[PDB]
C-alpha cells in the first residue's frame, strides 16, 4: 500500500532473457506456422474468428519498440500464438501438434528463467 512494498525484484534483464527465450522459439523446428502473420486475404475464417491474431514477428517488434510494460505482458503473446492455434487447428494435424510442442518448450524456459 502507500510506502509499504514487498522486497524489489531485480528486472534490468528482463528485457534481455525475453529476447533470448524469443530467438530459441523462432530456431525451433515446430515454429514455421507461427513465424509470420496468418494471411486473412488467403485463410478464410481467420479473420472473423481469432479476434487477436498473434505470431513470432509481431511480438518481435512489440519487444523491439518497446511495447511490453512488463515480463508478464510478453508471455500473455506468447500462449495467444498457441490459444490461436488451438482454436483453429485439430490436435491431429502438423499446426495442431506444433502448437502443443511449442508451448511446452516456452513454458519450460519461461519456469527455468524466472521461477
Amino acid at each position: 500500500s502507500m510506502s509499504v512494498k514487498k522486497p524489489k525484484r531485480d528486472d534490468s534483464k528482463d528485457l534481455a532473457l525475453c529476447s533470448m527465450i524469443l530467438t530459441e522459439m523462432e530456431t525451433h523446428e515446430d515454429a514455421w506456422p507461427f513465424l509470420l502473420p496468418v494471411n486473412l486475404k488467403l485463410v478464410p475464417g481467420y479473420k472473423k474468428v481469432i479476434k487477436k491474431p498473434m505470431d513470432f514477428s509481431t511480438i518481435r517488434e512489440k519487444l523491439s519498440s518497446g511495447q511490453y510494460p512488463n515480463l508478464e505482458t510478453f508471455a500473455l503473446d506468447v500462449r495467444l500464438v498457441f490459444d490461436n492455434c488451438e482454436t483453429f487447428n485439430e490436435d491431429d494435424s502438423d499446426i495442431g501438434r506444433a502448437g502443443h510442442n511449442m508451448r511446452k518448450y516456452f513454458e519450460k524456459k519461461w519456469t527455468d528463467t524466472f521461477k
